[PDB]
């Protein structure tokens, strides 16, 4: 743990809030302190919140606006960049309640991203999304480094595996307008979640009930997946969680799935 007040504290579930700039910019003592706090969170709750990440608030907001413009496209323009292969994991997915658009790295042979035609206010969609993908990738690399530093192994231990950039950026939109059997653990190393003000995410407590992951402004939610638990011989938890309709208006979220 560190100086900040928990993001979630309920029913024995404690999800910490950590100032990530203290890992990136602090001296060796402060860096280690923050890294261990990050590891501690993944070892107990399997979830943490980060603040003061290098991804700036104004860029996040622009990216959310850009996502909104994409989803306002007519249906056929979105189907024209439709999802293809499971190995691809790229493109638009229509409902079948909610819709999504998935972007991967630009240089995977035989699996290019299906980019929409850019006219009017969609001009800059591609450059914006590739930017955000790269910044999410850098953040993924740094979070794995915090885990390594926290464990007391070499900071760069995970770099080779995350440097391939084998990640998916997923834009989600729930048009206006409770779920069960959406309960799951993620498959990959870590997942970054940028949630809008309305929330919807719930994480299981050690006792066994689902607590709301209350949205906090300019914060990113990070959780470990099964692959990280595996790498750690189950010292790090891949915690069960689910998304739920909150207690009416349209909802947006952005997630970055690392090594899915
Ligand atoms: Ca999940």
């Amino acid at each position: 743990g560190s100086m900040e007040k928990a993001a979630v504290n309920e029913d024995g579930l404690v999800i910490p809030l950590i100032d990530f700039s203290k890992f990136l910019e602090g001296d060796e003592t402060l860096k280690l302190e923050t890294a261990k706090a990050i590891l501690h969170g993944f070892q107990t709750a399997g979830f943490i919140y980060l603040k003061n990440i290098p991804i700036q608030p104004d860029f996040r907001e622009h990216v959310f606006n850009t996502s909104a413009k994409f989803f306002k496209l007519p249906k056929e323009k979105k189907l024209e960049v439709g999802w293809t292969t499971p190995e691809a994991n790229r493109g638009y997915s229509a409902p079948g309640i909610k819709e999504s658009y998935e972007i991967g790295r630009e240089d995977e042979p035989g699996h290019p991203n299906p980019w929409p035609a850019e006219q009017d206010d969609l001009v800059g969609f591609k450059s914006t999304m590739n930017n955000f993908f790269d910044q999410c990738k850098a953040l993924h690399i740094e979070v794995m480094r915090a885990i390594a530093v926290g464990m007391g192994i070499d900071a760069n231990y995970f770099d080779s595996f995350v440097d391939v950039g084998d990640n998916i950026l997923r834009l989600l939109h729930y048009p206006a307008v409770q779920v069960r059997a959406g309960e799951h653990t993620d498959y990959g190393s870590i997942t970054l979640l940028f949630q809008d003000s309305r929330g919807g995410l719930q994480v299981k407590s050690p006792n066994g009930q689902f607590i709301d992951a209350t949205p906090i402004e300019n914060t990113v939610v990070v959780n470990a997946g099964d692959l990280l638990a595996r790498w750690s011989n189950d010292t790090i938890k891949s915690t069960v969680h689910r998304v739920v309709e909150p207690p009416h208006p349209p909802r947006y979220s952005i997630a970055y799935f690392c090594n899915p």
